[PDB]
């Protein structure tokens, strides 16, 4: 059996195992990533969001994005580019702008053209629209929805196809794994893009899960079979699927019991990908717990990744690798 996650995915007939990355002076994560049998895809954690790429109108900021893209290209790794149209952390000039339908679209077009154009032939996937849905499956309120309406989603995909047809155009979102109204919303989005005669290549399930009930998420990672049916249901529309931001949080501190329970949760969701032909790959949201978004965003929650604060493999790493390698 293969001894690293990427090699295991390849041996099993999948495309990649990836991770989110922030380039920093601490070499702990990158030294693990350097192993070509371990990781084969990178998602820049922050360097390619709208604020990072165009913080002021017409003034692009390529340095960090170039640096993170180079981390993947210099190693011959795939790159998930993240993300174009997203409500969160929009620059003030976009979020608080005085827009009409036509002028906001011109702004979208200019941004999409410049960023997709620069990294064309490097971005394996693009998260074209991110987190466009409320928890009840209705459209999340943002400047894009207010000014352009529902049509902003297909228009974004039309602009993305024009700027770089060689990439895979993804819709990305969290909490789609549970087979509910939000899952249905993602399907509505995919249907809508296809209705315009446009291309949607994939649906990204972020997979920010829990292994036990937490204050922010009461429902722990569902059964392997349930997750497989959700994945296939999305694949039915004629798209690839992928787990894009996988982490599985618990109430801290961890104990051996909680670590094993967490490992079981990883086996279920990783297994669900193994079960579905159109599930192309898995990206975890970082290598080490040391730099995870979780404890800062939701204090009292954490221990969500495959390596601990000391860059040592947790029980979840072994359960993940074994699950990929199974039969
Ligand atoms: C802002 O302007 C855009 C055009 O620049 C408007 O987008 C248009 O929206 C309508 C729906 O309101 C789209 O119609 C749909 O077409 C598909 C298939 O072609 C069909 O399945 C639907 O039943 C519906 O008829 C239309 O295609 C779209 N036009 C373009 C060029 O994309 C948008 O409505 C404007 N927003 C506001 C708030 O006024």
């Amino acid at each position: 059996a293969a001894s690293g996650l990427e090699a295991a995915m390849k041996a099993a007939g999948k495309q990649y195992f990836g991770t989110a990355l922030t380039v920093r002076n601490d070499q702990g994560e990158i030294d693990i990533i350097n192993n070509k049998n371990e990781i084969g895809s990178i998602t820049p954690e922050n360097a390619m969001k709208w604020e990072a790429i165009q913080p002021n109108r017409g003034q692009f900021n390529w340095g960090p994005a170039d640096q993170h893209a180079a981390a993947a290209t210099s190693r011959g790794y795939e790159l998930r580019c993240h993300t174009l149209v997203w409500h969160s952390q929009l620059p003030s000039w976009v979020a608080n702008g005085n827009w009409n339908n036509q002028t906001l679209q011109a702004v979208m077009r200019d941004h999409i053209n410049a960023v997709m154009g620069r990294y064309r032939g490097k971005c394996t996937h693009w998260d074209v629209v991110n987190e466009a849905l409320n928890e009840d499956g209705t459209y999340r309120d943002s400047v894009f929805l207010r000014v352009i309406g529902e049509a902003y989603i297909p228009i974004a995909f039309r602009m993305a196809l024009a700027a770089d047809p060689t990439t895979k155009l993804y819709y990305n979102d969290y909490n789609l794994e549970y087979g509910n109204a939000k899952t249905e919303g993602a399907k509505r989005i995919a249907r809508l893009v296809k209705s315009y005669g446009l291309r949607i290549d994939g649906i990204g399930l972020q997979a920010h899960m829990t292994s036990e009930s937490t204050p922010t998420q009461n429902t722990p990672t569902p059964s392997r079979a349930k997750l497989a049916s959700v994945l296939q249901g999305l694949a039915d529309l004629g798209v690839d699927v992928a787990y894009t931001e996988l982490d599985i949080r618990m109430n801290t501190p961890a104990t051996q019991q909680k670590l094993q329970t967490n490992a079981d949760a990883y086996a279920r969701i990783v297994g669900s990908c193994m079960d579905v032909k159109r599930c192309v790959g898995i990206t975890v949201w970082g290598i080490s717990d040391k730099y995870s978004w979780v404890p800062g965003t939701f204090p009292g929650e954490g221990s969500a990744l495959l390596w601990n604060d000391n860059f040592q493999k947790k029980p979840s790493y072994t359960s993940t690798l074994n699950t990929i390698n199974r039969r």
